[PDB]
Protein backbone atom coordinates (compact mmCIF):
# COMPACT_ATOMS: atom_id res chain seq x y z
CA UNK A 1 0.00 0.00 0.00
CA UNK A 2 1.75 3.25 1.02
CA UNK A 3 -0.76 4.89 -1.39
CA UNK A 4 -2.92 7.01 1.03
CA UNK A 5 0.37 8.51 2.77
CA UNK A 6 1.98 9.51 -0.28
CA UNK A 7 -1.62 11.52 -1.40
CA UNK A 8 -1.80 13.06 2.32
CA UNK A 9 1.95 14.30 1.52
CA UNK A 10 1.45 15.22 -1.95
CA UNK A 11 -2.06 17.23 -0.80
CA UNK A 12 0.24 18.72 2.04
CA UNK A 13 2.68 19.65 -1.07
CA UNK A 14 -0.29 21.30 -2.81
CA UNK A 15 -1.52 23.33 0.24
CA UNK A 16 1.51 24.91 1.05
CA UNK A 17 2.13 26.19 -1.86
CA UNK A 18 -0.88 28.03 -1.51
CA UNK A 19 -0.55 29.40 1.51
CA UNK A 20 3.30 30.84 0.54
CA UNK A 21 2.31 31.80 -3.69
CA UNK A 22 1.06 34.96 -4.60
CA UNK A 23 -2.58 34.64 -5.97
CA UNK A 24 -3.63 33.12 -8.98
CA UNK A 25 -2.82 35.88 -11.91
CA UNK A 26 -0.01 37.40 -9.82
CA UNK A 27 2.24 34.01 -10.09
CA UNK A 28 5.25 34.24 -12.55
CA UNK A 29 5.87 31.15 -14.74
CA UNK A 30 8.01 29.21 -12.15
CA UNK A 31 5.50 29.87 -9.60
CA UNK A 32 2.72 28.56 -12.19
CA UNK A 33 4.77 25.74 -13.24
CA UNK A 34 5.50 24.81 -9.89
CA UNK A 35 1.91 24.62 -8.64
CA UNK A 36 1.19 23.27 -11.15
CA UNK A 37 3.60 20.08 -11.20
CA UNK A 38 2.23 19.61 -7.36
CA UNK A 39 -1.43 19.59 -8.45
CA UNK A 40 -0.60 16.72 -10.88
CA UNK A 41 1.12 15.13 -8.78
CA UNK A 42 -1.65 15.08 -6.34
CA UNK A 43 -4.04 14.12 -8.77
CA UNK A 44 -2.05 11.49 -10.23
CA UNK A 45 -2.24 10.18 -6.85
CA UNK A 46 -5.88 10.26 -6.55
CA UNK A 47 -6.36 8.00 -9.32
CA UNK A 48 -4.20 4.96 -8.11
CA UNK A 49 -4.83 5.36 -4.29
CA UNK A 50 -8.66 4.47 -5.97
CA UNK A 51 -7.39 2.40 -8.24
CA UNK A 52 -7.52 -0.13 -5.80
CA UNK A 53 -9.44 1.46 -2.83
CA UNK A 54 -12.51 2.77 -4.64
CA UNK A 55 -14.87 -0.04 -3.58
CA UNK A 56 -13.51 0.36 0.11
CA UNK A 57 -13.57 4.25 0.28
CA UNK A 58 -17.45 3.62 -1.08
CA UNK A 59 -18.31 0.98 1.09
CA UNK A 60 -17.36 3.01 4.41
CA UNK A 61 -19.62 6.83 3.19
CA UNK A 62 -22.82 4.08 2.28
CA UNK A 63 -22.50 1.42 5.11
CA UNK A 64 -21.26 -1.29 2.53
CA UNK A 65 -23.93 -0.26 -0.40
CA UNK A 66 -26.79 0.22 2.45
CA UNK A 67 -27.75 3.77 2.01
CA UNK A 68 -28.16 5.67 -0.68
CA UNK A 69 -26.41 8.81 -1.28
CA UNK A 70 -26.89 11.57 -3.71
CA UNK A 71 -23.81 13.31 -5.39
CA UNK A 72 -23.54 16.37 -3.44
CA UNK A 73 -23.53 14.12 -0.02
CA UNK A 74 -21.67 11.80 -1.50
CA UNK A 75 -18.54 13.73 -2.03
CA UNK A 76 -18.75 16.61 1.08
CA UNK A 77 -19.04 12.79 2.92
CA UNK A 78 -15.80 11.74 0.92
CA UNK A 79 -14.22 14.85 1.87
CA UNK A 80 -14.37 14.63 5.72
CA UNK A 81 -13.80 11.05 5.96
CA UNK A 82 -10.89 11.05 3.77
CA UNK A 83 -9.04 14.26 4.17
CA UNK A 84 -7.27 15.42 0.68
CA UNK A 85 -9.28 13.05 -1.48
CA UNK A 86 -11.72 15.51 -2.76
CA UNK A 87 -12.50 19.10 -1.79
CA UNK A 88 -14.22 20.46 1.98
CA UNK A 89 -17.14 22.52 1.84
CA UNK A 90 -14.68 25.12 2.92
CA UNK A 91 -12.56 24.63 -0.38
CA UNK A 92 -15.55 24.70 -2.61
CA UNK A 93 -16.92 28.34 -1.25
CA UNK A 94 -13.26 29.71 -1.92
CA UNK A 95 -13.39 28.50 -5.20
CA UNK A 96 -17.04 29.27 -6.36
CA UNK A 97 -16.26 32.75 -5.56
CA UNK A 98 -13.82 32.93 -7.81
CA UNK A 99 -13.65 33.28 -11.65
CA UNK A 100 -13.42 30.31 -13.67
CA UNK A 101 -9.82 31.45 -15.06
CA UNK A 102 -8.43 32.22 -11.09
CA UNK A 103 -10.20 28.45 -10.05
CA UNK A 104 -7.33 25.96 -9.12
CA UNK A 105 -9.58 23.57 -10.74
CA UNK A 106 -10.62 21.37 -7.12
CA UNK A 107 -13.34 20.27 -8.80
CA UNK A 108 -11.15 17.60 -10.65
CA UNK A 109 -10.67 15.53 -7.89
CA UNK A 110 -14.36 15.19 -7.71
CA UNK A 111 -14.32 14.20 -11.41
CA UNK A 112 -11.29 11.79 -10.12
CA UNK A 113 -13.29 10.51 -7.19
CA UNK A 114 -16.65 10.06 -8.99
CA UNK A 115 -15.00 8.03 -12.15
CA UNK A 116 -13.61 5.65 -10.03
CA UNK A 117 -17.07 4.96 -8.26
CA UNK A 118 -19.24 4.43 -11.64
CA UNK A 119 -16.40 2.35 -12.96
CA UNK A 120 -16.96 0.06 -9.61
CA UNK A 121 -19.96 -2.35 -10.92
CA UNK A 122 -20.61 -2.58 -7.80
CA UNK A 123 -20.67 1.02 -6.15
CA UNK A 124 -21.29 2.68 -10.14
CA UNK A 125 -25.21 0.94 -10.60
CA UNK A 126 -25.45 1.93 -5.99
CA UNK A 127 -24.53 5.46 -7.23
CA UNK A 128 -27.00 5.32 -9.79
CA UNK A 129 -29.28 4.26 -7.94
CA UNK A 130 -29.22 6.45 -5.92
CA UNK A 131 -29.73 9.30 -8.21
CA UNK A 132 -32.65 7.92 -9.49
CA UNK A 133 -34.83 8.21 -5.91
CA UNK A 134 -36.88 11.13 -5.39
CA UNK A 135 -35.45 14.26 -4.22
CA UNK A 136 -36.49 15.41 -0.74
CA UNK A 137 -37.61 18.52 -2.15
CA UNK A 138 -40.37 16.82 -4.30
CA UNK A 139 -41.60 15.08 -1.47
CA UNK A 140 -42.17 17.98 0.38
CA UNK A 141 -43.58 19.75 -2.52
CA UNK A 142 -45.91 16.63 -3.74
CA UNK A 143 -48.93 16.94 -1.72
CA UNK A 144 -49.73 20.40 -2.71
CA UNK A 145 -49.27 19.52 -5.96
CA UNK A 146 -51.15 16.85 -6.02
CA UNK A 147 -53.90 18.74 -4.54
CA UNK A 148 -53.41 21.70 -6.46
CA UNK A 149 -51.94 20.92 -9.83
CA UNK A 150 -49.75 23.63 -10.00
CA UNK A 151 -46.32 24.62 -8.52
CA UNK A 152 -43.89 27.92 -10.07
CA UNK A 153 -40.72 27.27 -9.44
CA UNK A 154 -37.58 29.69 -10.02
CA UNK A 155 -36.81 28.00 -14.10
CA UNK A 156 -39.87 26.03 -14.81
CA UNK A 157 -43.82 25.94 -14.21
CA UNK A 158 -45.42 22.78 -13.78
CA UNK A 159 -48.98 22.63 -14.47
CA UNK A 160 -51.01 19.30 -14.46
CA UNK A 161 -53.85 19.26 -16.92
CA UNK A 162 -55.55 16.37 -18.61
CA UNK A 163 -53.56 13.46 -17.10
CA UNK A 164 -50.29 15.62 -18.62
CA UNK A 165 -47.31 17.16 -16.45
CA UNK A 166 -47.07 20.27 -18.27
CA UNK A 167 -43.07 21.22 -17.22
CA UNK A 168 -42.73 25.27 -18.87
CA UNK A 169 -38.87 26.42 -18.81
CA UNK A 170 -39.88 29.49 -18.05
CA UNK A 171 -36.74 31.93 -17.99
CA UNK A 172 -37.84 34.16 -19.84
CA UNK A 173 -35.14 37.09 -19.98
CA UNK A 174 -32.40 34.50 -21.19
CA UNK A 175 -34.00 32.43 -23.62
CA UNK A 176 -33.81 29.32 -20.60
CA UNK A 177 -30.40 29.15 -20.00
CA UNK A 178 -29.24 26.25 -17.28
CA UNK A 179 -27.79 26.92 -14.60
CA UNK A 180 -27.36 24.80 -10.85
CA UNK A 181 -30.92 26.31 -9.86
CA UNK A 182 -32.87 24.98 -13.46
CA UNK A 183 -31.29 21.94 -12.93
CA UNK A 184 -33.15 21.47 -9.05
CA UNK A 185 -36.44 22.67 -10.39
CA UNK A 186 -36.15 20.44 -13.18
CA UNK A 187 -35.43 17.56 -11.57
CA UNK A 188 -38.01 18.65 -8.83
CA UNK A 189 -41.26 18.92 -11.42
CA UNK A 190 -39.84 15.44 -13.52
CA UNK A 191 -39.95 13.68 -9.65
CA UNK A 192 -43.46 15.60 -8.89
CA UNK A 193 -44.26 14.59 -12.40
CA UNK A 194 -43.64 10.71 -11.93
CA UNK A 195 -44.67 10.72 -8.37
CA UNK A 196 -47.91 12.26 -9.41
CA UNK A 197 -50.89 8.90 -9.50
CA UNK A 198 -52.92 11.84 -11.73
CA UNK A 199 -50.17 12.54 -14.25
CA UNK A 200 -49.92 9.88 -17.28
CA UNK A 201 -47.39 11.95 -19.61
CA UNK A 202 -45.15 14.22 -19.53
CA UNK A 203 -44.57 17.12 -22.19
CA UNK A 204 -41.63 19.74 -21.65
CA UNK A 205 -41.54 22.80 -23.59
CA UNK A 206 -40.33 26.22 -23.37
CA UNK A 207 -42.53 29.41 -22.64
CA UNK A 208 -43.02 32.59 -23.90
CA UNK A 209 -39.78 35.03 -24.19
CA UNK A 210 -38.98 38.60 -22.69
CA UNK A 211 -36.13 39.63 -23.95
CA UNK A 212 -36.64 42.11 -26.79
CA UNK A 213 -35.46 40.44 -29.73
CA UNK A 214 -37.34 37.39 -28.89
CA UNK A 215 -40.68 39.18 -27.40
CA UNK A 216 -43.94 37.11 -27.09
CA UNK A 217 -41.69 34.39 -28.60
CA UNK A 218 -41.56 30.62 -27.09
CA UNK A 219 -37.76 29.34 -27.03
CA UNK A 220 -36.54 26.05 -25.35
CA UNK A 221 -33.23 26.26 -24.88
CA UNK A 222 -29.78 28.26 -25.29
CA UNK A 223 -27.86 25.82 -23.70
CA UNK A 224 -25.62 26.28 -20.48
CA UNK A 225 -25.45 29.89 -19.10
CA UNK A 226 -21.84 30.83 -20.37
CA UNK A 227 -21.94 34.03 -18.20
CA UNK A 228 -21.99 32.11 -14.96
CA UNK A 229 -19.96 29.26 -16.60
CA UNK A 230 -17.34 32.41 -17.05
CA UNK A 231 -17.88 33.50 -13.29
CA UNK A 232 -17.63 30.17 -11.80
CA UNK A 233 -20.97 29.54 -10.93
CA UNK A 234 -21.39 26.21 -13.17
CA UNK A 235 -20.50 23.06 -10.97
CA UNK A 236 -19.17 19.91 -12.02
CA UNK A 237 -20.98 17.81 -9.36
CA UNK A 238 -23.90 19.80 -8.88
CA UNK A 239 -24.83 21.00 -12.60
CA UNK A 240 -22.90 18.70 -15.12
CA UNK A 241 -23.38 15.23 -13.14
CA UNK A 242 -26.51 16.38 -11.56
CA UNK A 243 -28.59 16.78 -14.44
CA UNK A 244 -27.06 13.42 -16.53
CA UNK A 245 -27.91 10.86 -13.57
CA UNK A 246 -31.04 12.33 -12.09
CA UNK A 247 -33.47 14.20 -13.88
CA UNK A 248 -32.25 13.20 -17.54
CA UNK A 249 -31.57 9.64 -16.31
CA UNK A 250 -35.47 9.90 -14.75
CA UNK A 251 -36.76 10.66 -18.17
CA UNK A 252 -35.35 7.34 -19.42
CA UNK A 253 -35.83 5.25 -16.63
CA UNK A 254 -38.43 6.91 -13.98
CA UNK A 255 -37.76 7.03 -9.87
CA UNK A 256 -36.72 4.22 -7.88
CA UNK A 257 -39.14 4.19 -5.18
CA UNK A 258 -39.28 2.48 -1.84
CA UNK A 259 -41.10 -0.98 -1.71
CA UNK A 260 -44.04 0.41 -0.53
CA UNK A 261 -46.90 -0.40 -3.51
CA UNK A 262 -48.30 -3.26 -5.46
CA UNK A 263 -46.10 -4.27 -8.28
CA UNK A 264 -42.71 -3.03 -6.83
CA UNK A 265 -41.16 -6.51 -7.39
CA UNK A 266 -41.83 -5.69 -11.53
CA UNK A 267 -41.32 -2.02 -11.64
CA UNK A 268 -39.28 -0.73 -8.88
CA UNK A 269 -38.79 2.59 -11.05
CA UNK A 270 -42.44 4.59 -11.89
CA UNK A 271 -41.81 5.77 -15.48
CA UNK A 272 -43.40 7.74 -17.61
CA UNK A 273 -43.83 8.76 -21.49
CA UNK A 274 -42.63 12.15 -22.40
CA UNK A 275 -42.81 14.60 -25.26
CA UNK A 276 -40.82 17.49 -26.06
CA UNK A 277 -42.04 20.77 -28.21
CA UNK A 278 -38.77 22.74 -29.15
CA UNK A 279 -39.86 26.15 -30.32
CA UNK A 280 -36.92 28.51 -31.79
CA UNK A 281 -34.12 26.18 -30.83
CA UNK A 282 -32.67 24.18 -28.89
CA UNK A 283 -28.90 24.55 -28.14
CA UNK A 284 -26.23 22.40 -26.43
CA UNK A 285 -27.67 21.07 -22.83
CA UNK A 286 -31.41 21.51 -24.75
CA UNK A 287 -30.65 19.77 -27.59
CA UNK A 288 -28.99 16.77 -25.32
CA UNK A 289 -32.67 16.57 -23.52
CA UNK A 290 -34.32 15.76 -26.99
CA UNK A 291 -32.22 11.93 -27.23
CA UNK A 292 -34.19 11.01 -24.59
CA UNK A 293 -38.03 12.01 -25.25
CA UNK A 294 -40.80 9.32 -26.33
CA UNK A 295 -41.69 12.13 -28.60
CA UNK A 296 -40.01 15.17 -30.27
CA UNK A 297 -42.10 17.85 -31.79
CA UNK A 298 -40.83 21.27 -33.18
CA UNK A 299 -42.22 24.41 -34.99
CA UNK A 300 -40.68 24.86 -38.87
CA UNK A 301 -38.59 27.35 -37.62
CA UNK A 302 -36.29 25.85 -35.33
CA UNK A 303 -33.09 24.18 -35.50
CA UNK A 304 -30.70 22.18 -33.17
CA UNK A 305 -27.05 22.57 -32.63
CA UNK A 306 -24.54 21.54 -30.24
CA UNK A 307 -22.36 24.62 -31.04
CA UNK A 308 -19.22 24.59 -29.07
CA UNK A 309 -17.31 22.18 -31.26
CA UNK A 310 -14.20 23.97 -31.20
CA UNK A 311 -13.81 25.57 -27.49
CA UNK A 312 -16.43 23.74 -25.78
CA UNK A 313 -17.09 21.38 -22.92
CA UNK A 314 -18.86 18.57 -23.52
CA UNK A 315 -21.93 18.08 -24.37
CA UNK A 316 -22.86 15.90 -21.66
CA UNK A 317 -24.03 12.39 -22.79
CA UNK A 318 -24.74 13.48 -26.81
CA UNK A 319 -21.48 11.39 -27.64
CA UNK A 320 -23.64 8.69 -25.77
CA UNK A 321 -26.62 9.03 -27.27
CA UNK A 322 -26.04 10.79 -30.93
CA UNK A 323 -24.59 8.04 -32.64
CA UNK A 324 -27.68 5.96 -32.29
CA UNK A 325 -30.10 8.56 -33.29
CA UNK A 326 -28.07 9.97 -36.74
CA UNK A 327 -24.84 7.75 -36.90
CA UNK A 328 -21.35 7.87 -37.00
CA UNK A 329 -20.86 10.84 -39.45
CA UNK A 330 -23.34 12.87 -38.85
CA UNK A 331 -22.72 12.23 -35.19
CA UNK A 332 -18.96 13.88 -35.87
CA UNK A 333 -20.65 16.58 -38.13
CA UNK A 334 -22.65 18.02 -35.49
CA UNK A 335 -20.51 17.49 -32.23
CA UNK A 336 -16.82 17.64 -34.17
CA UNK A 337 -17.42 20.15 -36.49
CA UNK A 338 -20.84 22.08 -35.04
CA UNK A 339 -23.20 21.30 -37.49
CA UNK A 340 -26.28 22.94 -37.25
CA UNK A 341 -29.73 20.88 -37.90
CA UNK A 342 -32.37 22.46 -39.22
CA UNK A 343 -36.57 21.60 -38.27
CA UNK A 344 -37.23 21.36 -42.20
CA UNK A 345 -34.14 19.36 -43.66
CA UNK A 346 -34.58 15.61 -44.23
CA UNK A 347 -31.73 14.66 -41.35
CA UNK A 348 -34.14 16.44 -38.98
CA UNK A 349 -36.48 13.28 -38.75
CA UNK A 350 -33.41 11.55 -37.00
CA UNK A 351 -34.10 13.42 -34.22
CA UNK A 352 -37.50 15.03 -34.30
CA UNK A 353 -41.12 13.04 -35.10
CA UNK A 354 -42.72 15.86 -36.28
CA UNK A 355 -42.51 19.54 -37.59
CA UNK A 356 -45.28 21.57 -37.77
CA UNK A 357 -45.80 25.22 -38.85
CA UNK A 358 -46.25 27.51 -36.15
CA UNK A 359 -50.02 27.86 -36.02
CA UNK A 360 -50.68 24.00 -36.12
CA UNK A 361 -48.14 23.27 -33.56
CA UNK A 362 -50.41 24.02 -30.53
CA UNK A 363 -52.70 21.42 -31.74
CA UNK A 364 -50.04 18.91 -32.50
CA UNK A 365 -48.93 18.64 -29.73
CA UNK A 366 -52.11 18.23 -27.71
CA UNK A 367 -52.89 15.22 -29.95
CA UNK A 368 -49.62 13.29 -29.22
CA UNK A 369 -50.09 13.57 -25.84
CA UNK A 370 -53.13 11.55 -26.07
CA UNK A 371 -51.46 8.58 -28.18
CA UNK A 372 -49.10 7.71 -25.03
CA UNK A 373 -51.72 7.12 -22.59
CA UNK A 374 -52.02 3.24 -22.55
CA UNK A 375 -50.11 0.62 -20.01
CA UNK A 376 -48.81 -0.62 -23.73
CA UNK A 377 -47.02 1.89 -24.63
CA UNK A 378 -45.06 1.77 -20.53
CA UNK A 379 -43.82 -1.77 -21.19
CA UNK A 380 -42.88 -0.77 -24.86
CA UNK A 381 -40.71 2.27 -24.06
CA UNK A 382 -39.14 0.48 -20.89
CA UNK A 383 -38.28 -2.64 -23.41
CA UNK A 384 -36.72 -0.02 -26.09
CA UNK A 385 -34.77 1.95 -23.55
CA UNK A 386 -33.32 -1.11 -21.85
CA UNK A 387 -32.27 -2.13 -25.46
CA UNK A 388 -31.30 1.32 -26.68
CA UNK A 389 -29.13 2.01 -23.45
CA UNK A 390 -27.18 -0.69 -21.29
CA UNK A 391 -26.75 0.15 -17.64
CA UNK A 392 -23.27 -0.87 -18.36
CA UNK A 393 -22.95 1.45 -21.07
CA UNK A 394 -24.10 4.70 -19.90
CA UNK A 395 -22.33 3.74 -16.69
CA UNK A 396 -19.23 3.35 -18.25
CA UNK A 397 -19.98 6.58 -20.06
CA UNK A 398 -20.62 8.68 -17.42
CA UNK A 399 -17.46 7.01 -15.40
CA UNK A 400 -15.31 8.48 -17.62
CA UNK A 401 -17.34 11.55 -18.38
CA UNK A 402 -16.86 12.42 -14.93
CA UNK A 403 -12.92 13.40 -15.36
CA UNK A 404 -12.93 14.65 -18.84
CA UNK A 405 -15.56 17.00 -18.55
CA UNK A 406 -13.99 17.93 -15.16
CA UNK A 407 -10.76 18.42 -17.45
CA UNK A 408 -12.79 20.56 -20.06
CA UNK A 409 -14.44 22.99 -17.48
CA UNK A 410 -11.01 24.03 -16.49
CA UNK A 411 -9.44 23.85 -20.17
CA UNK A 412 -7.94 27.19 -20.60
CA UNK A 413 -9.53 27.34 -24.65
CA UNK A 414 -12.62 27.10 -22.70
CA UNK A 415 -12.13 29.44 -20.20
CA UNK A 416 -11.06 32.49 -22.95
CA UNK A 417 -14.16 31.62 -25.00
CA UNK A 418 -16.58 31.44 -22.61
CA UNK A 419 -15.17 34.80 -21.48
CA UNK A 420 -15.85 36.98 -24.52
CA UNK A 421 -19.54 35.98 -24.47
CA UNK B 1 -36.86 59.46 -68.10
CA UNK B 2 -35.24 59.80 -64.26
CA UNK B 3 -32.59 56.99 -64.68
CA UNK B 4 -31.26 58.81 -68.21
CA UNK B 5 -31.30 61.75 -66.16
CA UNK B 6 -29.13 60.11 -63.14
CA UNK B 7 -27.41 58.26 -65.32
CA UNK B 8 -23.99 60.17 -65.78
CA UNK B 9 -23.67 60.63 -62.07
CA UNK B 10 -23.86 57.18 -61.81
CA UNK B 11 -21.64 56.72 -63.99
CA UNK B 12 -19.17 58.98 -62.29
CA UNK B 13 -20.06 58.32 -58.86
CA UNK B 14 -20.86 54.70 -58.25
CA UNK B 15 -23.31 55.53 -55.95
CA UNK B 16 -27.60 56.54 -55.98
CA UNK B 17 -29.41 57.05 -52.77
CA UNK B 18 -32.93 56.51 -53.45
CA UNK B 19 -36.30 56.65 -50.97
CA UNK B 20 -36.58 52.87 -51.15
CA UNK B 21 -33.52 51.29 -52.60
CA UNK B 22 -29.51 51.98 -52.51
CA UNK B 23 -27.34 51.39 -55.31
CA UNK B 24 -23.95 51.23 -55.36
CA UNK B 25 -21.50 50.01 -58.49
CA UNK B 26 -18.44 47.95 -56.84
CA UNK B 27 -16.18 45.17 -58.45
CA UNK B 28 -18.69 45.64 -61.36
CA UNK B 29 -21.52 44.39 -60.06
CA UNK B 30 -24.88 46.81 -59.28
CA UNK B 31 -25.37 46.17 -55.72
CA UNK B 32 -29.04 46.72 -54.95
CA UNK B 33 -30.04 46.98 -51.17
CA UNK B 34 -33.83 47.01 -50.54
CA UNK B 35 -33.76 49.91 -47.46
CA UNK B 36 -37.44 50.54 -46.05
CA UNK B 37 -36.08 49.43 -42.84
CA UNK B 38 -38.48 50.57 -40.65
CA UNK B 39 -41.08 47.93 -42.61
CA UNK B 40 -39.50 45.00 -43.89
CA UNK B 41 -39.46 46.69 -47.42
CA UNK B 42 -43.18 46.55 -47.78
CA UNK B 43 -43.68 47.15 -51.33
CA UNK B 44 -45.36 50.74 -52.48
CA UNK B 45 -45.99 53.10 -55.70
CA UNK B 46 -42.17 54.62 -54.61
CA UNK B 47 -40.15 51.21 -54.35
CA UNK B 48 -41.40 50.33 -57.91
CA UNK B 49 -40.21 53.44 -59.51
CA UNK B 50 -36.79 53.29 -57.16
CA UNK B 51 -36.45 49.58 -58.41
CA UNK B 52 -37.02 50.49 -62.31
CA UNK B 53 -34.41 53.18 -61.76
CA UNK B 54 -31.97 50.95 -60.63
CA UNK B 55 -32.39 48.59 -62.61
CA UNK B 56 -32.52 50.40 -65.31
CA UNK B 57 -29.16 52.03 -64.15
CA UNK B 58 -27.62 48.90 -64.20
CA UNK B 59 -28.25 48.10 -67.41
CA UNK B 60 -27.31 51.43 -68.75
CA UNK B 61 -24.01 51.51 -66.90
CA UNK B 62 -21.30 49.72 -69.10
CA UNK B 63 -18.95 49.51 -65.98
CA UNK B 64 -21.89 46.63 -64.49
CA UNK B 65 -21.49 43.21 -65.61
CA UNK B 66 -24.04 41.56 -62.95
CA UNK B 67 -26.50 42.78 -61.16
CA UNK B 68 -27.23 41.73 -56.99
CA UNK B 69 -30.45 42.23 -55.78
CA UNK B 70 -30.42 41.96 -51.58
CA UNK B 71 -32.42 42.94 -48.81
CA UNK B 72 -30.61 45.90 -46.14
CA UNK B 73 -30.93 46.29 -42.04
CA UNK B 74 -33.46 46.37 -40.51
CA UNK B 75 -34.28 48.85 -37.75
CA UNK B 76 -37.52 47.80 -36.41
CA UNK B 77 -37.34 46.53 -33.15
CA UNK B 78 -38.37 42.78 -34.42
CA UNK B 79 -35.76 42.77 -36.34
CA UNK B 80 -33.09 45.27 -35.44
CA UNK B 81 -29.76 44.16 -36.67
CA UNK B 82 -30.69 41.92 -39.10
CA UNK B 83 -31.37 41.73 -43.04
CA UNK B 84 -34.89 41.29 -44.97
CA UNK B 85 -35.38 40.41 -48.31
CA UNK B 86 -39.50 41.37 -48.55
CA UNK B 87 -42.56 41.29 -46.75
CA UNK B 88 -44.41 42.02 -49.73
CA UNK B 89 -46.93 44.54 -51.16
CA UNK B 90 -47.82 47.13 -48.15
CA UNK B 91 -50.84 46.05 -46.84
CA UNK B 92 -51.88 49.26 -45.12
CA UNK B 93 -50.86 51.19 -47.90
CA UNK B 94 -53.52 48.87 -50.05
CA UNK B 95 -56.41 49.64 -47.51
CA UNK B 96 -55.94 53.29 -47.64
CA UNK B 97 -56.44 53.06 -51.33
CA UNK B 98 -52.57 54.29 -51.95
CA UNK B 99 -51.83 51.11 -54.31
CA UNK B 100 -52.03 52.11 -58.02
CA UNK B 101 -53.33 49.26 -60.52
CA UNK B 102 -51.40 51.15 -63.23
CA UNK B 103 -48.62 52.47 -61.27
CA UNK B 104 -47.91 49.65 -58.97
CA UNK B 105 -48.80 46.18 -59.86
CA UNK B 106 -48.91 46.69 -63.88
CA UNK B 107 -46.10 48.97 -63.63
CA UNK B 108 -44.04 46.53 -61.57
CA UNK B 109 -44.78 43.32 -64.29
CA UNK B 110 -43.94 45.47 -67.37
CA UNK B 111 -41.24 47.29 -66.07
CA UNK B 112 -38.03 46.02 -63.86
CA UNK B 113 -39.45 42.58 -63.43
CA UNK B 114 -39.82 42.40 -66.93
CA UNK B 115 -36.27 44.29 -67.48
CA UNK B 116 -34.82 41.78 -65.34
CA UNK B 117 -35.40 39.23 -68.01
CA UNK B 118 -35.58 40.78 -71.19
CA UNK B 119 -32.94 43.81 -70.35
CA UNK B 120 -33.58 48.03 -71.14
CA UNK B 121 -34.64 48.77 -75.17
CA UNK B 122 -32.18 50.86 -76.27
CA UNK B 123 -32.37 53.43 -79.42
CA UNK B 124 -30.28 52.07 -82.63
CA UNK B 125 -27.45 54.09 -80.76
CA UNK B 126 -24.55 51.67 -80.43
CA UNK B 127 -22.76 48.29 -82.85
CA UNK B 128 -24.36 45.25 -82.49
CA UNK B 129 -27.79 46.74 -82.09
CA UNK B 130 -28.96 45.00 -84.79
CA UNK B 131 -28.75 41.69 -83.04
CA UNK B 132 -29.01 43.26 -79.41
CA UNK B 133 -31.49 46.21 -79.34
CA UNK B 134 -32.08 45.53 -75.32
CA UNK B 135 -29.38 45.21 -72.88
CA UNK B 136 -29.27 42.41 -70.39
CA UNK B 137 -27.44 41.43 -67.40
CA UNK B 138 -27.53 38.27 -65.47
CA UNK B 139 -28.98 38.93 -61.91
CA UNK B 140 -28.29 37.53 -58.33
CA UNK B 141 -31.08 37.33 -55.21
CA UNK B 142 -29.84 37.01 -52.02
CA UNK B 143 -33.02 36.06 -49.38
CA UNK B 144 -32.59 36.95 -45.96
CA UNK B 145 -34.86 36.65 -43.42
CA UNK B 146 -37.77 35.81 -45.95
C1 LIG C 1 -28.87 31.46 -29.27
C2 LIG C 1 -28.32 32.74 -29.83
C3 LIG C 1 -27.71 32.46 -31.20
C4 LIG C 1 -29.45 33.77 -30.00
O1 LIG C 1 -28.91 34.86 -30.65
P1 LIG C 1 -29.76 36.42 -30.45
O2 LIG C 1 -31.10 36.14 -31.11
O3 LIG C 1 -28.78 37.40 -30.94
O4 LIG C 1 -29.87 36.42 -28.86
P2 LIG C 1 -29.18 37.14 -27.58
O5 LIG C 1 -29.67 38.56 -27.50
O6 LIG C 1 -27.75 36.79 -27.42
O7 LIG C 1 -30.04 36.28 -26.47
C5 LIG C 1 -30.97 36.96 -25.74
C6 LIG C 1 -30.48 37.17 -24.29
O8 LIG C 1 -30.15 35.95 -23.63
C7 LIG C 1 -28.81 35.98 -23.24
N1 LIG C 1 -28.35 34.60 -23.50
C8 LIG C 1 -28.68 33.78 -24.60
N2 LIG C 1 -28.12 32.56 -24.52
C9 LIG C 1 -27.41 32.58 -23.30
C10 LIG C 1 -26.62 31.62 -22.64
N3 LIG C 1 -26.40 30.35 -23.19
N4 LIG C 1 -26.03 31.91 -21.45
C11 LIG C 1 -26.26 33.16 -20.95
N5 LIG C 1 -26.98 34.17 -21.45
C12 LIG C 1 -27.56 33.85 -22.65
C13 LIG C 1 -28.11 37.00 -24.15
O9 LIG C 1 -26.96 37.43 -23.49
C14 LIG C 1 -29.24 38.07 -24.14
O10 LIG C 1 -29.39 38.59 -22.93
P3 LIG C 1 -28.72 40.16 -22.54
O11 LIG C 1 -27.24 39.85 -22.38
O12 LIG C 1 -29.54 40.37 -21.26
O13 LIG C 1 -29.07 41.01 -23.74
C15 LIG C 1 -27.26 33.34 -28.90
O14 LIG C 1 -27.86 33.98 -27.81
C16 LIG C 1 -26.21 32.34 -28.38
O15 LIG C 1 -25.26 32.00 -29.10
N6 LIG C 1 -26.40 31.88 -27.11
C17 LIG C 1 -25.50 30.94 -26.44
C18 LIG C 1 -25.61 29.54 -27.08
C19 LIG C 1 -24.52 28.62 -26.59
O16 LIG C 1 -23.41 28.51 -27.08
N7 LIG C 1 -24.91 27.87 -25.48
C20 LIG C 1 -24.02 26.91 -24.84
C21 LIG C 1 -23.91 25.54 -25.56
N8 LIG C 1 -23.25 24.61 -24.67
C22 LIG C 1 -23.91 23.93 -23.72
O17 LIG C 1 -25.13 24.03 -23.51
C23 LIG C 1 -22.93 23.01 -22.91
C24 LIG C 1 -23.53 22.01 -21.94
C25 LIG C 1 -24.80 22.19 -21.43
C26 LIG C 1 -25.32 21.26 -20.54
O18 LIG C 1 -26.57 21.43 -20.03
C27 LIG C 1 -24.62 20.15 -20.14
C28 LIG C 1 -23.34 19.98 -20.66
O19 LIG C 1 -22.62 18.88 -20.26
C29 LIG C 1 -22.79 20.89 -21.54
Amino acid sequence: DGLWAALTEAAASVEKLLATLPEHGARSSAERAEIAAAHDAARALRVRFLDTHADAVYDRLTDHRRVHLRLAELVEAAATAFPGLVPTQQQLAVERSLPQAAKEGHEIDQGIFLRAVLRSPLAGPHLLDAMLRPTPRALELLPEFVRTGEVEMEAVHLERRDGVARLTMCRDDRLNAEDGQQVDDMETAVDLALLDPGVRVGLLRGGVMSHPRYRGKRVFSAGINLKYLSQGGISLVDFLMRRELGYIHKLVRGVLTNDDRPGWWHSPRIEKPWVAAVDGFAIGGGAQLLLVFDRVLASSDAYFSLPAAKEGIIPGAANLRLGRFAGPRVSRQVILEGRRIWAKEPEARLLVDEVVEPDELDAAIERSLTRLDGDAVLANRRMLNLADESPDGFRAYMAEFALMQALRLYGHDVIDKVGRF
